[PDB]
């Protein structure tokens, strides 16, 4: 529907923002997280995207980090 | 210092969720996020805060999780 602003913690981040340009198009950004740290980097992938389009990162999800999960603005 | 809406990733949330709450005063919302699967839930810390108050809990998390981190949207 409307585009919402959406956050993707993964340990296989690189590989699912690939598939993600690759086989769905998105333009994704990597954004680089707080940690409690300054040295302890984490990145997140951050993608606008509409409301349909989500079931199908959610789909990529399962194939690649059944852990990963995605935060929706 | 702008009012921003804070996302915190951390396995001992309930615990950081608390302190902010009773050293801090800060309200804060239990969200959970989409992950690849819905049996597989994971929450996060939502919180609006100025940049002073980020430093606190920056602070607050080195001394209880030095994994967690933050999504500053």
């Amino acid at each position: 529907d409307q585009q919402t602003m959406v956050y993707i913690v993964s340990a296989k981040r690189k590989i699912i923002a690939d598939r993600m340009l690759q086989e769905l198009d998105l333009g994704v950004t990597m954004l680089q997280a707080v940690g409690a740290y300054k040295n302890n980097e984490t990145e997140v992938i951050m993608c606008v995207m509409r409301k349909a389009t989500l079931v199908k990162v959610r789909n990529l999800l399962k194939e690649v980090d059944p852990d990963a999960f995605m935060i929706v603005s």
